């Protein structure tokens, strides 16, 4: 109720859950994440 | 209820879940993610 | 209820789920993602 | 009720859950996360 | 009730849960997390 | 009631729960966490 | 009632729960945590 | 009622609970925790 | 009623509970904890 | 009523509870704890 | 009523409860505890 | 029931049911009256 | 019930049910009257 | 009930039910009248 | 009931039920009238 | 009941129920009238 | 009841119930009228 | 009841119930009328 | 009752109930009318 | 009752009940009318 | 009753009840009308 | 009653009840009308 981010990760190897949230009445350039070199 | 991002990742190897959320009344250039070099 | 992004990733190798969301009353150039070098 | 981020991680190996939340009436460039070198 | 971040970690090996929360009426560049070298 | 961060860690090996919370009427660059070298 | 951080740690090996909380009317650069070399 | 941090630690081996709390009307750079070399 | 930090530690081996609390009207750089070499 | 820190430690081996509390109208750099070499 | 720190220690082996409290109208660098070499 | 008034998000007033489950690697072996995994 | 008034998020007024479960590796073996995993 | 007035978050007024459970590796063996894992 | 007035967070006025449980490795063996894990 | 007035956090006025339990490795063996783990 | 007026935290006025329990390794063996672990 | 006026913390005016218990390794063996672990 | 006026901490005016118990390794064996561990 | 006026700590005016008990290794064996461990 | 005026600590004016007990290794064996350990 | 005026400590004006007891290894064996350990 709000931003509910769960993770379960059963019998896993290498699991992660990243979350960002930038709330404002005014916000100059809010990033969530930086640059990615390699993905997946 | 809101932004609900779950991950389950069963018997997995290398699982991730990235989320960004930039809410404002005014926001100059909100990125979510940077540049990707390689994907998948 | 809202933006619900789940991932399951069963017996997987290399799974990811990226999400961006830029809500505003006014937003100059909101990107979601940067440049991709290679995809898939 | 609010941002509820749980993790369960059953029989797992290498599980993590990162969360950021930048609330303001005004915020110049709030990041959530820095640059990623490799992902997943 | 507020930001409730629980973790359960049953029979696990290597589990973590990181959370940041930067509330203000005004905040110049609030990060949540620094740069990541490798993820997952 | 407020930010309630519990951890249960049953039969676990290597479990941790990090939490930061920077509340202010005004705060120049409040980080939550520093740079990460390796994650998960 | 306030920030209630409990930990249970049943039959565990290596469990920890870190919490920071920096409340102010004004605070220049309040960190919660320093740099992490390795995580999880 | 206030910040209530309990720990139970049943049949455990290596359990800890760290908490910091820096309240002020004004506080220049209040950290909670220093740098971490290895985590979990 | 105030900051109530209890620990129970039943049948345990190696249990600890650290707490800091720096209240002021003004406080230059109040840390709670120093640097950590290894955690968990 | 105030900061009530109890410990119970039943059938335990190696239990401790550390608490600091630095109240002031003004306090330059009040630490609670020094550097930790190894934790948990 | 005030800071009430009790310990019960039933059938225990190695139990301790450390408490510090530095109240002032003005106090330059009040520590509570020194450096820790190993913890838990 | 009452009205629901959102700009940027779900204004549900009806019987809104979300479910995410995983029944991965799960084996239902009933001789009689078995139901497994009913996510409505 | 009463009205719900959000700008940026779920204004639910109805019977809103969220569920996330995992039934991974779970084995239901009833002879009679077994239900397993009913996430509504 | 009464109205609910949010800018940036869930203004629930209805019967809002959140659940997260894991039934991983869990084995229900009833001869009669067994229900396991009912997350509404 | 009374109204609820938030800017940045859940203004619940209804019957808000949160639950997180884990039933991992848990084995329900009733001959009659067994329910296990009912998280509403 | 009375109104609830928050800027940055949950203004609950309704019947708000939070629960976190773990029923891990727990074995319910009733012959008759057994309920185990009812987290509402 | 009376109003509740917070800037940065939960202004609960309703019947707010928090619970955290662990029923780990716990075995309910009733012949008749057994309930175990009811965390509301 | 009377009003509650906080800046940085829980202004509860309602029936606020917190509970933390552990029922770990605990075995309820009633023949009749047994309830174990009721944390409201 | 009277009003409660805090800046940095819980201003409870209602029926605030905190409980922490442990029922670890505890065995309830009633033939009739047994309740064990009722932490409200 | 009278008002309560704190800057840095709990200004309770209501019926504030704290309890910590341990019922570890404790065995309730009533034939009739036994209650054990009622921590309100 | 009269007002309570603290800067740094609990200004209780209500019925404030603290209790800490341990019922460890304690065995209640009533045939009729036994209550053991009632910590309010 | 009269007012209570503290800077650094509990200004209780209400019915403040503290109790610490231990009922360890204690065995209540009433046939009728036994109460043991009532710490209010």
């Amino acid at each position: 109720t709000g931003t509910a981010n769960t993770l379960f990760g059963t019998a896993s190897t290498g699991t992660s859950l990243f979350s960002s949230q930038n709330n404002a009445f005014a916000q100059n350039k809010p990033t969530g994440f930086g640059n990615f070199g390699t993905s997946t």
